[PDB]
DNA sequence: CATTAGA
DNA sequence: TCTAATG
């Protein structure tokens, strides 16, 4: 956690670098299980060999470890960090829309900077177009103070279109969290469950509403179940406008909201921990349901959910307020 | 790990 | 169809 830290992080940087700048998934994979195992190691790694004894620790990695332990740096590391080319892919990548692949190509053609991106907007696709447009606002945190405002709006139109809509803004925001990155609104409706052959419009109607009133301003990607866009809080009485924000609304078969909700609420650990728990307690939990476990090793059969509760109950746990789902 | 764009 | 990018 801190005794193995430097090693891990160097490794992760290492790992990372392969995966993007280079097209080396394998090495990249190498760096991770290693960085994975060495992390759990109960003692201060003190030399490569020591490290080496470890499963996943090759001769190569070890060699790096020594040089890092011996000298507070790493060459390949300093050299990467420096390397303008790699620097660029690492950068371009920030654009929502851009990924490693396209990052390398942009470079290959010469677009290293944001500006280049500008002059060559032609070369970018609508997603990345919006990516480039709101570059700044995309990086910004979302003050819960605003979360309340957006959340507020979203609920109204939802209900305003059809009262049957249920809707939750999941994420850190649900978890209290002073700020959040993007807004996750979960959604469902009775008339839409497991079997009941969809009702696309379901999603569509709202998307239309929120836009209608100018909440949603940009569409990054709308599907029959997953809408992904840009929104922005009304700019009051001029002098202060709102930063354009990332937003995702997802349609759900009401017969699996809860789990889904539970799930997206997090945290990463609470889930996991909660998940591991249901196991002993003879169950299984995942993004959409909770099934009773069978001794034959495994088994099916989806239990019935009415609220975050039922689930809690099932595994016979103590209801954890979102606020406290932190771990 | 599943859902969308695009080509 | 597959291949990228988001989550
Ligand atoms: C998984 C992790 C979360 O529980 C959930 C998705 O939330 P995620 O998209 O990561 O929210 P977030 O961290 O991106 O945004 P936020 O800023 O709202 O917390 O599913
Ligand atoms: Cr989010
Ligand atoms: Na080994
Ligand atoms: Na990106």
């Amino acid at each position: 956690e801190t005794l193995n830290g430097g090693i891990t992080d160097m490794l992760t940087e290492l790992a990372n670098f392969e995966k993007n700048v280079s097209q080396a998934i394998h090495k990249y994979n190498a760096y991770r299980k290693a960085a994975s195992v060495i992390a759990k190691y109960p003692h201060k790694i003190k030399s490569g060999a020591e490290a080496k004894k470890l499963p996943g620790v090759g001769t190569k990695i070890a060699e790096k470890i020594d040089e890092f332990l011996a000298t507070g740096k790493l060459r390949k590391l300093e050299k990467i960090r420096q390397d303008d080319t790699s620097s660029s892919i690492n950068f371009l990548t920030r654009v929502s829309g851009i990924g490693p692949s396209a990052a390398r190509k942009f470079v290959d053609e010469g677009i290293k900077t944001l500006e280049d991106l500008r002059k060559n907007e032609d070369k970018l696709n609508h997603h990345q177009r919006i990516g480039l447009k709101y570059f700044g606002d995309f990086e910004k945190r979302i003050p819960r103070e605003e979360m309340l405002q957006m959340q507020d709006i979203v609920l109204n139109e939802v209900k305003k279109v059809d009262s049957e809509y249920i809707a939750t803004v999941c994420g850190s925001f649900r978890r209290g969290a002073e700020s959040s990155g993007d807004m996750d609104v979960l959604l469902t409706h009775p008339s839409f469950t497991s079997e009941s052959t969809k009702q696309p419009k379901l999603l569509h109607q709202v998307v239309e509403q929120l836009q209608k009133v100018h909440f949603i301003t940009d569409t990054l990607s709308k599907g029959e179940t997953k809408f992904m866009g840009v929104c922005q809080l009304p700019s009051k009485n001029d002098e202060k406008e709102y930063p354009h924000r990332r937003i995702d609304i997802r349609l759900i078969p009401k017969d699996q909201y809860y789990c889904g909700v539970l799930y997206f609420t997090g945290s990463d650990i609470f889930n996991k921990n909660m998940r591991a728990h249901a196991l002993e307690k003879g169950f299984t939990i995942n993004e959409y349901t909770i099934r009773p476990l069978g001794v034959t090793g495994v088994a099916g059969e989806p239990l019935p959910v009415d609220s975050e509760k039922d689930i809690f109950d099932y595994i016979q746990w103590k209801y954890r307020e979102p606020k406290d789902r932190s771990e």
